[PDB]
């Protein structure tokens, strides 16, 4: 009768923010933190512990090492190099594949047999790498993917239509990055067709474009202003973690392995997927219009081309 | 029919962590953020907004200016200088009093008439300054005080006795800082007398001392390790914010103005107090044993002596 | 600096279940309960209070009278006759209109100036009566309407497609009752077209019909089995109450007054509407396909024809 | 990677109220309901399901049968006869021991191997019976016990001292019934000694007595007014369920087997106990003053005497 145990690997801006989300939300009762930078781990574990007395239910936070993964239920990896102003996520594949080779190896050696959730960029390729490196079933390796892009798209739409974000059903799919695409054929508020409504406005075409551009380029805009992003992804990671430990069968856009869905194979990419205690139950295959079909195929190809050139993946 | 509006002033490590706590907890539906550093604000407001679609209920985050305080319900101040390794919180007094004279003046000029909640150090003196600069009733000016020290004490006890932190009722009172004191006459788990039980262990006196030393010196230990603290205080600030907006009448240890309670006057200091939508309803006066009476009076005197020498005050 | 106060009028199966939902959810900090049956109220208020120490945040429950409505923020009406096996909700109109003339008059005489939320059946007509008897603006009078039908529709779809209910976006609009209609032009899971997918299955047309029939007739099925329904409606009432007190601007299907939207006027009927601290901010006008336009107009006419014949109205 | 599954046996006022709490609180993702009265089960399951779309996270509700207990994590028993005005809880032992013999037998036959939580009265004796009938470790059989009495005591004190119930730490221990006792040596608000404070008031001794009398006799007062109690116990049951599935190590007053604690053995009785995913981790042994020692011993003896006369327990 064990409790729920999360091991976080990588305790920088993103990891520590995710840790604080877990302390606020009490999704799990035990969190173990691993990082090369043991002193920052020490400092954050103490600071975090001091918040736990106000957590809705008990959360135990501790500094850990790889042996601690043996009975972990979820391993969350936020370790690695981040982009500078003027850099793309794909600009990181080389260094971060190096790092994941090491990390996932250390984890599997502890006899870990849970679920992986990865945030390190480029997240689709790193999720793919975690799947390949680990040998685990696809259901048990998840990338955060467009969990965050979808939230940004919803946030910008909630402002444009002046309603709660919870009342906007809208999705970004594809690469978590420059080839991502909005699913305008779906995006709605209680059935209001948002793109059609925007098009009716003056320079509506312009507004439709700005909403997508601000979605696609949000990471760049935040990095320009404060150097790094972390709250959005931390919250997105928390949301996925919740769907797993509360066994929800909730549909979320995450980075998932495709094996024939959307006519693509052998690539992790952002799609709606059913999430439960077992990880990804299945990819959800939605109708795409012609523009969406064309953009999704191009995104998959973009990712697959970069993967074919990554020597670490061979 | 207005919603609940918080203005954060000071969006650094502490302020932004508090803002993220509010995005996670959905205590209020509107958060406005002010800092001299407008670029950091723009960046944080964006990053935070992107978390809000997953908030339990709607939270709107925006960059603001003082004029936005006119109809604010709570102003939370986390602006100012922090301490370096080696420094105490009292070392910050002159610098942060000058800053508060400016901030509080700009807030009051907006016609603000809500509640203030202060974290800037030294927090007891700065809560007092906020009360005096603002002219507001004492019920409406709160310092975070020992909200955080009490949590640390509970956390260390919960490890020493191996139970949930929410099952430990234990309190730190006094200055948020070096003259703070544990209330061992009270500390208990379902009535287990924690000091008495600890004294029964091998080198129990030593354990009793180490638990308080690790509580008292936690800030220094964290700063040594990662340069500043922010999660504990953000969570404590969120707890107080919840007691207010959910009108709880919850008893929390915060920095409050004393006017006779504990035989002290004209000083903000950490004590249990009842918190509700109107702010501090009243200070709770608990019995202290002789050691605790001694230390509490010493803590009050220490703060009052510092206030007596402060040019701004 | 007032807290949030709800007065429940009608403490039967529905009212007491709603009260228990509020004790579980801590949406508001104060709940006052009125019923002619003062013994049941005394008994429920006690039982409920005993649950409150485990509520997420403070909830105070008490027995009240109309005078207690003076500073209430929300009055929720669940008082009146329910239907028997075999009866429709429209059968209740004359009896429950007489009751509302009395209740609403007693509330308004207390100087109440908040929001009304109505569950008594037939709920659309009784929300309309509440608006007219009270003289309050339409934003401040809400019927629960299809909040519950939409939930049932989502629940049955979530079983048909094997995903979380919160992952199904689907709506019932129109009368809360026999002329209600599914919005199949919208119903989707992450964009999966649910009617189209169902039509692809063996006897898909049949499944499509059975899903709506089980939605439309759910109340009758539950009443046949246990004599009355209460959990679904209590939960829906709590959802609406949350959207108000957390100022959400959330879109929910409730009974709202139409003044031109959907080409209908002078009728309360179930439609998506934006809900916040001020009540219904506005009705949301969504595109309906030809079948849905037909059925919605028929539902509106059905309600308006009944209102036209009602002596009290 | 299974989710969390609760089977409720007995779907009357108490059981159905507990079920509605679980739908509001989303403690677990799956609830199965068993009752002889299959029609009321059918009606409640439907009514409850229709609430689940607004649950914080997914809750699946269904009508079940004993075979469904095979992989249940928690079985909650609220089945059986309830008291009439003018009756005590011990007035039920005979009929309800009969019923538990049957129920627990049917459950164990399904190969259930989780935790039992019992509410049926008299709850201490019925928890003891569930332990004996089932053969399960004491850690895995819990009675609701004074979870409710403690809440009532706290509620009455919160009114007398005008603070949040969450800020009153106070406990009732002993039999869930007439021999229960307040722990005045402990009861406090942030260290304020409540009994001492009450004694300082005019007729303070009277008020101290009324507070206890209204605690002890609450069930009778509610039964006189509306015929049965159910919300308080449902909420108390929910609280215990939460401590289990969120693995809290929270101290709650519940009915637990004593094996030497408080100098008593072979009796289930209301005491503070540490609750986690494994059930009762341990009884918490607090100092009692002389009056409390005397009353607790008498309560244990009262229960043990009645057990020795219950032929069903032999
Ligand atoms: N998926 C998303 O939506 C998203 C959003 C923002 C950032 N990111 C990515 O997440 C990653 C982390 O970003 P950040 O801002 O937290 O960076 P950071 O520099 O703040 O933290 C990186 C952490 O990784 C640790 N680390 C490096 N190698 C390690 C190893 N081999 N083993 C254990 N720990 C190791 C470092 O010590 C450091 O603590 C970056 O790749 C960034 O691109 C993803
Ligand atoms: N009460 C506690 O438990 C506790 C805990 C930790 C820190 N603190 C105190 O909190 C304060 C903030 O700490 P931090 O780590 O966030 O510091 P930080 O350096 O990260 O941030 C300080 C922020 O204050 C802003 N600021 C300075 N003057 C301003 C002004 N006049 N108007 C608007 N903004 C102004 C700065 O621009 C900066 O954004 C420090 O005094 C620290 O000692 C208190
Ligand atoms: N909107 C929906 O989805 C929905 C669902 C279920 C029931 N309902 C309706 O809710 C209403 C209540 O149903 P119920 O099962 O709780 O009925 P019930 O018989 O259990 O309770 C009705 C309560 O109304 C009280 N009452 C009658 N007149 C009163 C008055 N003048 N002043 C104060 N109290 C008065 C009665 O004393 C009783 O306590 C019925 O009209 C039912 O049709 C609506
Ligand atoms: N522990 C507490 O704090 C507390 C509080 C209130 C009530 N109770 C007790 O809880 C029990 C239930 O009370 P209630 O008000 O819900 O009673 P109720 O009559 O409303 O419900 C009893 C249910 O048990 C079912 N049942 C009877 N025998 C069964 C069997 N053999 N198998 C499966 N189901 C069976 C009945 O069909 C009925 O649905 C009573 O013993 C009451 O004394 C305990």
């Amino acid at each position: 009768f064990k409790g729920n145990k999360v091991v976080l690997i990588g305790n920088g801006a993103v990891g520590s923010s995710y840790a604080f989300s877990l302390v606020n939300q009490s999704i799990v009762d035990e969190l173990v933190i691993i990082d090369l930078d043991t002193e920052k781990v020490r400092g954050d574990v103490m600071d975090l512990k001091h918040a736990t007395p106000y957590s809705p239910t008990t959360v135990r936070v501790k500094a850990g090492e790889y042996s601690d993964c043996h009975d972990a239920d979820l391993v969350v990896i936020c370790a690695g190099a981040r982009q500078k102003p003027g850099e793309t996520r794909l600009d990181l594949v080389s260094k971060n594949l190096k790092i994941f080779k090491s990390i996932v190896g250390e984890v599997m050696a502890s006899k870990f047999d849970g679920i992986f959730l990865v945030a390190t960029n480029p997240v689709d390729i790193l999720a793919y790498a975690t799947w390949k490196f680990s040998g685990l079933p696809k259901e048990r390796v998840i990338g955060s993917g467009t969990i965050l892009d979808s939230a940004r798209f919803r946030l910008l739409l909630s402002e444009a239509f002046d309603v709660a974000p919870r009342s906007v059903d809208a999705q970004i799919i594809g690469e978590h990055g420059d080839t991502e695409l909005p699913v305008w054929s779906h995006a709605n508020i209680a059935g209001q067709p948002l793109k059609t409504l925007l098009e009716q406005r003056p320079e509506g075409k312009a507004q439709i474009e700005q909403i997508f551009v601000q979605t696609r380029d949000a990471a760049y805009d935040i990095i320009q202003a404060k150097g790094a992003t972390y709250y959005g992804v931390a919250m997105g990671l928390a949301r996925i973690t919740e769907a797993i430990f509360r066994n929800e069968d909730a549909v979320l856009t995450v980075s998932a392995l495709l094996e024939g869905e959307y006519e693509e194979e052998d690539v992790y990419i952002g799609v709606p997927a059913v999430i439960n205690r077992n990880g990804i139950r299945n990819v959800v295959e939605i109708p795409l219009n012609d523009e969406e079909q064309s953009k999704f195929a191009h995104s998959a190809k973009t990712l697959k081309d970069i993967m074919a050139e990554a020597e670490e993946l061979k």
